[PDB]
């Protein structure tokens, strides 16, 4: 009959935040990034389309306040363009300028744009003060273009192209309302599911090729939002939050969750060779961390799926990849195929390993470093996932 009108919001878009100003233990330390009178347009693919949305905002790494001067939205058109008509005013309890303590993130009063699922958005941010943002996505694997001034509501950002960057500077979510039921699928994980090696621009991270594969199947209403950290642990911090510890933020209170897929594990093994010798982990330790996010997303009710490590022997023979981390993989690829607790296995191993040799990647699907699938491969793990776990 029909639907129950009651709107609610869905994540549509996510960026899991990281600190850029984190090293490795020993390391020197490293600057953040600063933006003095100047706008940031990001762009960014929309999963599910609706009436409304809102956008949310970061300073969780902040050591200061930030203000953000002016935050807009439009629909792109292409680069830094964007449709001028389609441009609206983003609000923070009616104000638009809007300041965020350092530790905090903020969602944004409704913003009235009707949007299609699997289009192009672009949030512009403009920070008339010297404002440091250590809150990023670092590898965003998406062109955003910086500006002098405010040109949030610009055609286009006038601006040098050494004045580009493929970060996301303080946004983590773009939430969009709709009447309908609708599924959101969390995908969780480091560079393989940040997307590093898919091309730049052109949204082939494999959870953008699982999306395209839902909306050809008909399910519009399946949405998929990308929760990976290139470099990712789940033991130790660096690259970003451990896993363990952005857990919550990251997957158990998206919103509009119902559903995971969680492929993490590869770095707090080749991390320890050579990159933080002093924390070396054990599978057993990684698998005491998986039990229990496992445990706590089956708690709130999300269907919970884990992929398979994937082969990577060769990638940097002796400093990442060793006989340690592969029979580390090897224990904790077992265990995820023999778990009762979890909802499916999604074996992203069986599908990516090398015909020839089950310990490396496909040749067909290999970035060039052993370790990141090409388009190629990205494309086959979104292939290999069983659309029925998503409904």
């Amino acid at each position: 009959g029909l639907v129950p009108r009651g709107s609610h919001m869905y994540a549509s878009w996510t960026a899991s935040m990281s600190d850029a100003t984190q090293v490795l233990p020993g390391a020197a330390p490293a600057a953040s990034q600063s933006f003095n009178n100047q706008t940031v347009r990001h762009v960014l693919r929309l999963s599910l389309g609706g009436n409304t949305l809102r956008v949310k905002v970061s300073n969780l790494f902040g050591k200061s306040p930030i203000t953000f001067t002016a935050v807009r939205v439009a629909k792109s058109t292409g680069q830094s363009n964007i449709d001028v008509s389609t441009d609206k005013s983003v609000t923070f309890n009616g104000q638009a300028s809007v300041t965020l303590e350092a530790g905090t993130e903020l969602v944004s009063d409704a913003v009235n744009l009707e949007v299609a699922p699997l289009t192009n958005i672009a949030v512009s941010m403009y920070f008339s003060s010297p404002t440091a943002m250590p809150t990023v996505h670092a590898l965003g694997v998406q062109t955003a273009f910086i500006g002098a001034g405010n040109q949030t509501a610009a055609t286009s950002i006038s601006a040098a192209a050494a004045d580009q960057s493929q970060s996301y500077y303080g946004l983590t979510a773009l939430e969009v309302s709709s009447i309908q039921k609708t599924n959101v699928v969390v995908t969780f994980g480091d560079s393989i599911t940040d997307g590093y090696k898919s091309t730049v621009d052109a949204s082939k991270r494999y959870p953008n090729q699982l999306d395209d594969r839902l909306k050809t199947a008909g399910f519009s209403r399946i949405g998929v939002v990308n929760q990976g950290i290139s470099g990712n642990r789940w033991l130790n911090d660096f690259s970003g939050p451990s896993g363990t510890s952005r857990f919550d933020r990251d997957v158990l209170n998206v919103t509009g969750i119902t559903h995971a897929i969680i492929l993490l594990g590869v770095n707090d093994l080749g991390f320890s060779a050579w990159l933080a010798p002093t924390q070396t982990v054990t599978a057993e330790q990684v698998i005491a961390a998986m039990t229990t996010a496992i445990v706590k997303a089956k708690a709130k009710g999300i269907k919970v799926f884990v992929g398979t490590i994937i082969p990577f022997k060769g990638a940097s023979m002796g400093y990442y990849y060793t006989d340690a981390a592969e029979a580390k993989r090897q224990t904790i690829n077992t265990f995820i195929r023999n778990s009762k607790e979890i909802d499916g296995v999604i074996d992203f191993a069986d599908a990516l390993k090398n015909p020839a040799d089950p310990l490396t990647i496909n040749p067909i699907y290999d970035s060039g470093d052993a370790l990141h699938p090409n388009d190629a491969g990205y494309e086959a793990m979104a292939a290999a996932i069983d659309l029925s776990k998503l409904q």
